Formats: structure tokens, sequence, C-alpha cells
């Protein structure tokens, strides 16, 4: 039956998204439009809205992510449109992914089979120009603090001290460690540095976090870009960058208006990473969606160990939310992988791996209600699985204290999820939730990596290099010790071992470097390598691409 | 006023009306809000045979620190045009964004003749820049990832030639080593960035028919060499098709207006030297069928702009433009006259006759390619009656038409009186455009005969290095094509000091490269500047927005 995603995308039925946007309430001044069916509305909505109730918060989530996949933002798009056939008046609100992707392995929809958000093809590539806003104001600071050093150099900063990188929004290793400034004395300043993918930016961040404009001008101006020969931190305000950098964000700091493949109407934007960053859309977005509808749907990156914490203990600690119930999707393929099946394997019944592996859903389960949330599981359905394994999934959920549902989204659309949205509905009306954030920020940030560590993660404890320790002294020592924490970690393990899949015990995590991100406003407790700037495969996507005379595109998806 | 000023008070139309007065149906129209679109392919594509309409070329004498004004009486030219009661667009080409932040943001134009909105064309305007950007990027990160993967190719790292892009004056990246780090990190290897408006694909954008022309072209890019001298192109990496994918949009052109809601497209925007620095062929194509006259530029003096418009976009698309008007200033004459910047507040009759011989070479060059010249003095509130007489005269006994143009000051009525000479110059003075040269001639016979023929140089010179790098892109089948020449744009000789008509000189080639993209050869005649920096005091830094969503600082 199921035809594949651009197939789907393509014969999508769209409406003009200035009916959707009036039919939202939202007045025709307040849209700006990127041809008939992608807008950006303006920040006037929510200031004009902004003594209304807020809607129903509904955070979506998963398990420990694996090769077998688990069909989050499907599940969010699917959720967001039984919502919808079920008469409630909802929002989903998801990020915009990095165009990188699809020239090296990707790209793909935003969602999969009848669960999507379009304009497809648009969403993957420039959509409304976000990216390209984040990219110039990150690298105008860093061609900035370059004229500085040419310029004589009046601040005093050390070359070699700049953590200040530039980026690009493409898979290019190459990038990761250069060498620029040479030439000789008309051409710059001789440094090391390199370049990270554009969504990996602060900047990026920041755009995720800021209220408003005004905002995200304050933010930009306490980023530190390096230190000076006696160790004092610089910034972008000491170098009067953030006028230029807000102004170039002037378009950026708007939400962008699409749609579901059901009309159902959606807002993308921002889209940070998940490990440095917090792995969330934009405050902007959420909080207008809120006054916008009854029930808003969101989802942030990896398992709920990392996205999730960080929704909870990043976005709604600044923006002031309080999630009502949060779904945690999961599959049967992916948890009999937690219980050590190998990937080549996973079509064969295997309850008593299903059973082991089940201890990762489990632990998310716990952890989701430690933020006094309560927790509704969602079962991605794959042609596969046997009843058997359902079956005993479902009893396994309800032993864990959670309702849970089969999820048909992918080949039924809003259909297949209206088993879904009616158990989150009896979830709302009879549970509220009573949020509260996992730690208080005026813990030591030792004490705040040890309660994640612990409480979210399982592990015994944690561990520091000698490096880490001088970095959590003079952050602490620099005034920046109250902020939150943004633990960068494998997304493959609850510990900081990729190969230790479902619940790993006695395990102790290490931290080994220690970041800064001032303007976005948290530390980053470094555990492994991250790559900040992923590289192309063999054969990248990009040579298989082709746009014939008609404008038919082969080799994207 | 300041030209922000006036660019704020424009009670501007909805572009889709223009779009619909111009027959554009709206399917073929794509709002980028109420004041931008982007205009699409089948409007030419279906009125494929209804005919063309008049061509108009502005150009320039050769610039100088006075300023000419080129650009604001092309937009009104068309101002008037328009008061006229005639269907008319104005071509233009899109700024770069670096600038605002280092020293510049200006108006598209001066005073009452501009295009808008302003500060939108300054910035991101509709994307086509970061598109370009990033096309040209993928490209370098394919080029590098092919080495990092066995480099089947066999290519030399070392003799790469595609440099990557940004489009932010940055000087720090002028020069650079990447691919650090080890056997996981890439191949080391010395490169660098240009601004984005210097890339080859924005050459390619500007000179395509079509989306699947702009991709031929991006096949045809050479990246670099194997270590048996063997060019290695774009298309043997499979690039073109992810690059023509990246442009998807911005091959479309960009639906503005003038002050006065004459409409105007804007699309592309390359440099002058080591390109030929003009808009799309795709805007001016589709304006003249849209159109009953049709007026565009190009960059820098008649000599580079005005040439390369006729032996490049011209040649490659077919056009025999109807009419060209010559821009000229008395400001700028007299400093071609020797007359130093501080002191053009004086009046003086002697520097302004000996500068006119600029001009009257500007108005030969154009003769030569069977185009009927018109010049328009700039009229700046410190010349003296006596002065523009002068000129007048001049132009008269030089044997052109010539008219006084206000347009800085009153609009399009400021323009009228050239309006009039130039339809009298188009309905009964019939062009004869010819190109200067044949394809078919060797390299240095092209040269030779731009050099001589439109810088009135005695002859060429060229290095050993400029001989080699010609005597190689002949053997590798290059030699059929147009010659950009890469030159100052402040003296008709490759001396920028040597303002006037300079005598008894030659021009030396000193390297030589290859566009094999975009279609020509760019011989160059000293440094060219492909990645400006910032100043002491950036424009940045005085940068602001505030909670109400006004600007200062940018322009």
């Amino acid at each position: 039956k199921v035809p594949s995603d651009i197939e789907i995308a393509q014969a999508a039925k769209m409406k003009p998204v200035m009916e959707l946007a009036r039919g939202l309430g939202i007045q025709e001044d307040e849209v700006e439009l990127y041809g008939k069916y992608k807008a950006k509305i303006s920040l006037d909505v929510y200031r004009r809205l902004k003594d209304k109730p807020d809607g129903k918060l509904i955070l979506v989530t998963a398990i420990t992510p694996t090769p077998a996949g688990e069909g989050k933002t499907t599940t969010s798009v699917g959720l967001t449109d039984a919502l919808a056939r079920l008469g409630k008046r909802v929002m989903v609100c998801l990020r915009e992914p990095s165009l990188g992707p699809s020239f090296g392995i990707k790209g793909g929809a935003a969602g999969g089979g009848y669960a999507q958000v379009v304009p497809m093809e648009d969403i993957n590539l420039h959509f409304t120009g976000d990216i390209h806003a984040v990219t110039y104001a990150h690298n105008l600071l860093a061609a900035m603090v370059d004229n500085h050093l040419q310029q004589g150099n009046v601040l005093n900063i050390d070359p070699r001290t700049i953590t200040w990188r530039r980026v690009i929004d493409l898979n290019d290793r190459a990038l990761r460690n250069i060498v620029i400034g040479l030439g000789g004395k008309a051409n710059g300043v001789p440094r090391e540095t390199g370049f990270d993918i554009s969504v990996a930016s602060e900047v990026m961040a920041c755009l995720c976090l800021a209220s408003d404009l005004m905002d995200l001008k304050e933010r930009f101006s306490r980023i530190v870009v390096g230190y000076t020969y006696d160790g004092k931190p610089v910034t972008a305000g000491d170098l009067e960058a953030q006028g230029s950098m807000a102004l170039l964000m002037k378009d950026a700091i708007k939400p962008n208006l699409v749609q579901t493949l059901e009309n159902t109407p959606a807002f993308i934007h921002g889209g940070p990473f998940a490990n440095i960053a917090h792995g969330c859309n934009s405050i902007i977005a959420t909080k207008t969606a809120l006054k916008l509808a009854d029930y808003v749907v969101t989802e942030a990156g990896f398992g709920a160990d990392l996205g999730a914490e960080k929704f909870y203990d990043v976005k709604c600690r600044y923006a002031g939310f309080k999630p009502d119930a949060t779904v945690i999707v999961a599959t049967v393929r992916a948890l009999k992988m937690h219980g050590g099946v190998p990937k080549s394997d996973l079509a064969t019944e295997n309850l008593e791996a299903l059973r082991e592996g089940f201890a990762n859903l489990e632990k998310h389960i716990e952890n989701i209600g430690k933020f006094g949330v309560p927790a509704v599981v969602a079962i991605n359905a794959f042609p596969t699985d046997t009843e058997a394994e359902l079956n005993l999934l479902y009893e396994l959920c309800a032993k864990a204290g959670a309702e849970v549902a089969l999820s048909e989204v992918w080949a039924k659309g809003g259909e297949g999820g209206l088993e879904l949205a009616r158990k989150v509905l009896q979830t709302l009306e009879s549970r509220p939730s009573n949020f509260h954030v996992l730690y208080n920020l005026d813990l030591s940030i030792k004490d705040k990596i040890a309660k994640i560590a612990t409480e979210i993660y399982g592990a015994d404890g944690v561990n520091y290099t000698a490096e880490a320790d001088k970095a959590i002294q003079r952050y602490e020592s620099l005034g920046y010790g109250n902020l939150p924490v943004v633990m960068a970690k494998t997304q493959y393990s609850f510990s900081d071992d990729m190969t230790k899949l479902g619940r790993p015990r006695n395990f102790t995590i290490t931290v080994r470097e220690v970041r800064l991100s001032a303007g976005a406003g948290f530390i980053v407790p470094i555990t492994g390598a991250i790559m900040t700037m992923p590289g192309l495969p063999k054969r990248p996507a990009a040579c298989n691409i082709d746009i014939d005379a008609d404008g038919v595109i082969t080799g994207l998806f």
C-alpha cells in the first residue's frame, strides 16, 4: 500500500497559510507570506494575546535511539492530526532541519508517511532563510573579532584563546581544523580555528531561547568570544557586534507557519543540536502556539534522557512553561535491540529480549515522572511485530503505571493516532501535572551535573579530568556557576558508552571538557568527542541528486 | 532629506498589482511579503515569440572619487519614460550584504531615483546570494570529500583553483590552510575565501538562459588538475545537479519597484573586473517581453562594463541594444582634468575641457559597437551654468545627443528631457549593433583588439606565466571563448594614476585565469581584490535596532 514519503508530500493538498492564520485569529497584517504555503508571523500576536490563558502543552519524546528507529516526529505530527480529527484546536511546533544532511545521507520528511509537515522540499532546503540569518550573524561576529585583532587589538585579546569559531550549514570535515589570517600584515592575524555546522551555532541556541528581538540582542551581547592576555573574558558586547547581529536576525526571530498533510497548522522555528544545546524548537514558536491553540504538541531531540530533560530544565525553566503531559515513543524492534538482539535479526519474535529491553523504556517513564508530568507510551506499529510481542509490551507498560497506545499514523495518518490522542486526552482530564524542574540553579556546577547523571542516567557518579576541573573552577569564578547545565553525551546509551544499550548499571560518567555558552545562558560539560561538524560519506547523496527541465527532482529522498 | 528617509516615505504598491498590470499571471508570482516577489521563467517561455521591446544600456565615464550617479540615472530615466506613458522596466544588480556592515549600505540609485524596499535589498533580500554561497561551497565540500575518500580522480590538492565564499568582508579568510587534524579530518591544503558576489556561480547565474543551462554551466566548472595536468570539473564530481537544486529559486528574478512605482527587476550581482558586471540575462530577457522599453546597466565605466555587456551578455543572449546612455558629471570630468577631490567646489572651465577627453573616448567606443550613444550630464548643485554649457557644447561638437538630468533632485520629471532624446534616438536612429570580435580569434588577438580599440593602448605585453597559462588553455580547447579583462576601472590604462585619455602606453597581462562554467577567459593586469576587508571603525559597530524595529547606523 503506502507510497513513498516524497510521493505522499507531492500529492498533498495544502491550504493557503493565510487561511490557516486567519482561522487561528491571526490578523492579515501579522502575516508575511513566502509564497502561499509558508508565512512568518509577527511577535505582535504573542504581545496582544499575552494575558490570554495558555493551552495544554504536550511534549513528545522517545526511548534511547537505536539503529532500528523509533518514529518520533511522525508521532508528533500524527498525534496533532488525530487531535484535530477529534475536534480539538491544536498546533504542532517543530524544528527546522539543517540543509547539510540533504546532500550527505538524507533528507527526509518532517515526519514520515501520512504524518508530515509541508512543503517538504522547502523545509529541507532554504525554507524561509532562518539558518542563513544564523550563519551570517555568527560569521559577522567572527569577522569583527578578526578585524579587531587586525586594527591594533585594543581589547588585548589573546588570539590563541578565541573560542568563537565560524559556521556553514554543510557537512564539511575539512573545515574542522584550519589556520586563518595568513599572507602577511595586510591580511590579518594568523590563528587556529575552524567551522561548525550552522545549527550547532550558539546563535541558533540563542534564537531558540530568546523571548523577543531585544532579548536576542541582549543575549548576543553576553556571548564570550575569548580572553585577554591577562585571562579576562571578552564579549560580543565589548566588540559592539550585538546590534548588527540582531539586525541580521530581524526576520529570523519570527516563527514560520506551515501545516500538516491534513492541513493542521504548524510552526517550524529554530533547530539546535541536542548534545551541546537543548534540542528544542523556539520558545517564540511554542509560546505563540499556546495562546493560539487549546493544545500544543512539540518535541525534543534524542531520547528522553537528553531532549526531554533539557526541554524541562532549560526551555520550560526560561519560558515559565508547565507541560501537561508527555508522550514517549517506542518500538518493538528498538526495545529488542536494547535487549541485545542484533539489527539483522529484529523480525524474529523474541519475547525474552523484548522484556529485557523494556528496561530502557521503563527508566524513561520513571524519569518523566520525576518532573511531575504524566506519561503516555506511543508504540509505533511495524509490520513484523507479532501480536504476542505487542501484547507483552502493553502489559509491561501497564505494570509500569503508564497508559499505552498503538500508533499507526505513518500508514493511516490522523486516523492512526486516535487511540493515542484519546489516551492523552484522558490523561489531561484526570491527572493534572505538577511540573517542576529537576534542579535548582544555585547548586554548584558539579552538584547539578551529578543530579542529572544520577537521577536521569542512573549513573553511580561522575568523574572529571583535570582540564574539566580547571574549567569549572574558572567559570564559577567568573560568575557563571548559577546557570543551567547542558550535558553533551552520546544519545545511544544512558551512559557515556554508546555500546551500553538497555538500562546499564554500575557505571560512571566522565566529564572531559566543560564549555560555556554565555549568550544562550548555560554550561556545557562534555563526555566524549562531540561531532560539531559531521562529514560527507563515501557516496554522498549530492552525486545522485538531479533536477530536470520540468523541475522534477531526483535523488533527494 | 536623506536617501533612507526618502525611501521610508515611499508609498509602495503591492508588487502583485504591478505584476498583473505587466500581464504576469498570479500563479507566476511568488511573494516575499507585499513588496517583493519572484517571477517564474514560464513568463519568458510563454511569451517566447511575443516581440522584444527596446533595449537601453546605461553606462558611465571612467569612475572617480567624485561619483557619477549611474544607477540614479538608470532609475530616473525609467521613471521619466513611465511619466511619458511608456511601458517600461528597469533591471538592476543585487548588492552584496557585506558592505552594509563595513562602509556602505546605500540606496539602489539615489535621492528621488531609487528602487525599494531599500533595506531588504541591502541585506538578505530574497536569498539569492545565500543560494549562490551554498551552491559554491557545496562544490568545495565535495572536492574536499573526494580527496578524503581515496582521491579517485587523482586531483593534486595543491592545484585546486576552486576557493570557498562568504558574503562578508573578511580579510582573515583570504589565505588559509584547511584539512588539518589528521586522517580523520581531511587532507591539508592551502585555499581561502572570496566574497560571494565574486563567485563563478554568481557569473553563471547571470549568464544562464534557464535552469538547465545553469546546470550544464556548472558541470563545466574547472576546480583543479590531476597530478598529470588534466582538468577536473564539477561534472566529474557529479556536483551540478545538487548545485542546480540549490539555485532552484534563485534562478527567478525579483520584482520590486521604483519610488514612483515603476516596475523594477533586481537579479544577480557579479564583479565587473573578473566578470562582466551585468544583472542577469534572465531578468533583461523577461523584461524585454513584458515591456516596450528596458533600461539596464553594467558595472564600472564604459570601457569595462559596456564592453562586457556588448561582448559577453548580448553575445550569449543574442540581444541587439537599441541605445546606450553614457552618464557623466562635471565634478568627475574635472578630476579627469586633474582637479583634486578637495577643490571641486571651485569652477574651472579649462580642467573640464581637458577632462572631457575621457567622455569623448567612451562616446567613440560606443559607436564602434554600432549603438547610438546619448549623454546624460548628472546635475550637481555645485555646477556652474558656464560649466554645464561648456559640456553641453562639447558633447554637441563631439557629435552626440546630450541632456541634463535632475532626477536625483526632481525624480522622473528630472529625466523627461533625457527620455525624449532617448525616445527620439529610438524612433529615428536605428542601432547597427555588433560585437567587437569573433570568438574564432586567438586569445592574444582578442585582448589586443580590446586593448587597442577600446582602451586606446599601443599594444599589450605578457608575463611568462601569462604566456604559459594561455598556451595551456588553448591546448585544452578553451581558446574560442570571450575575454573578460580584469583591470583597474579608474583609467583606460592598467595604471590607475592615469586618468583622462592616456596615450602612448601598453597593457601588461600578468596572469590569466579561466571561468569555464561562465564561459570565459580572464586576463588580469594587476592584483584584484576578491575579498575586501572591514575598516578601522566598521559601520557594524554603530548599527542598532530598537524595540520598535527602528534601525540606526545602517545607511
